[PDB]
């Protein structure tokens, strides 16, 4: 049977973003070593560092002034400050409203000092779902409420981001947002995880935006800024991370993080480098991705509310191309419909095929490998591209330029 996935190359979405470049941990302090061959090349959006590293903070290592100090090297890109992780243990051992405050006050006083603006905003929290107790003497929403309180005094400039739910559930959102309005702490940002199953992503972006309407509530930026299929071990692969791309493009996500599973090797660019000095198949597909300019356009997959394949396109009238990559399980084909081609491309186009497989994610990769690449004779602004013996981890790209 052949999977079908149709490009609207006329149905903009909006303008290339790489809304979902960017990763949890993803870059550290000194690692990657070489910033520019391993971070540079993938035009990253925006990553997530916490606030603090070291001596009883979460992790050893993630210092986010530092993390943000090395992202100045890519202009366009900023970084969650991740104020949770000023705390040790999982679920967070929280200390008494006292000392979280006088914590995040000396980090802001930093923050300030750096003179460093390229943050994406004050995260307060992290998976209150799963690390919020009753026993620390408060709620979760009376923190927020409180902390959310203390950042506008403090860091009035900054966005604020929250309130970075562990998964997607509506009811616990309504919760949420009900409460933000109505006690004037929504945040400027909104932020869950989507790390349980990647079938009701689109769902989720749907019932959010409902929940916005009839809430009254104006609409927010969004920030999944954890992202990784059900399987931790397909993090960073090729064809996994394709549907949340062409999802999270799909819906104009503001930005996407993917997760950092592997507690060990932080510094690896959500598992797109196989080694800390090596890249893996997943930097690759990623690097296609950062490459893309012009317009997003629609792509329509064989089922976005599924575990099956999906992707993002772009067209760039300047550069004069169009790039669609895509990945994911499908049925052993893969047929690319192209309609409403750019005029640009006249009656011929050249279409390069390429693919980038994929082992594991501690597998080193040399990059892609081109399938075929020929010209397309083109009828009424179409063509159809087909794939064969395709499967469900490798990642595809299909790149027209004038013949």
């Amino acid at each position: 049977m052949v999977s079908q996935l149709t490009v609207d190359c006329n149905a903009k979405i909006r303008r290339a973003t790489h809304c979902a470049s960017g990763a949890h941990y993803g870059l550290i302090e000194n690692v990657p070593k070489d910033y520019k061959s391993l971070v540079a090349p993938l035009n990253i959006n925006v990553m997530r560092a916490p606030a603090r590293a070291g001596n009883g903070r979460q992790q050893p290592i993630g210092d986010v002034i530092k993390v943000a100090q090395r992202l100045k090297e890519s202009p366009g890109a900023r970084v969650t400050i991740e104020l949770a992780d000023i705390l040790p243990g999982w679920p967070y051992r929280w200390p008494g409203i006292q000392t979280w405050f006088n914590e995040i006050r000396s980090f802001i006083n930093d923050k300030k000092k750096s003179g460093l603006t390229n943050f994406y905003g004050n995260e307060i929290w992290n998976e209150p779902d799963v690390t919020w107790k009753d026993s620390n003497g408060l709620s979760f929403n009376q923190m927020w409420k409180q902390t959310y309180d203390l950042l506008r005094q403090i860091d009035p400039n900054e966005k604020i981001i929250g309130p970075s739910f562990s998964w997607y559930e509506e009811n616990k959102m309504k919760n949420f947002l009900q409460f933000s309005k109505q006690n004037n702490c929504l945040p400027d940002i909104i932020a869950w995880h989507e790390l349980s199953g990647i079938d009701g992503v689109s769902s989720h972006f749907r019932s959010y935006r409902n929940l916005e309407k009839s809430l009254g509530i104006s609409e927010r930026p969004i920030t999944i800024n954890e992202y990784c299929d059900e399987n931790h071990d397909l993090e960073g692969q090729p064809g996994s991370s394709a549907r949340f791309i062409g999802r999270f493009e799909r819906y104009k996500v503001d930005s996407g993080m993917i997760t950092w599973w592997f507690v060990p090797h932080p510094g690896r660019l959500g598992s797109l480098l196989a080694s800390d000095t090596q890249k893996g198949a997943g930097w690759y597909f990623y690097k296609w991705y950062g490459d893309m300019t012009g317009d997003m356009v629609s792509v329509s997959p064989p089922n976005e509310n599924s575990k099956l394949i999906d992707g993002a396109a772009s067209v760039d009238a300047s550069a004069q191309y169009v790039s669609f990559i895509f990945g994911g399980p499908n049925d052993g084909s893969v047929k690319a419909n192209f309609k409403n081609l750019p005029s640009f491309l006249g009656s011929s186009a050249h279409v390069k095929v390429e693919k980038i497989d994929w082992k594991s994610k501690d597998t080193p990769s040399n990059g892609p490998n081109t399938i075929f690449e020929k010209n397309y004779s083109i009828s009424n602004g179409q063509i159809s591209v087909d794939l064969s013996g395709t499967n469900a981890s490798s990642g595809y790209r299909i790149y027209i330029t004038k013949a």
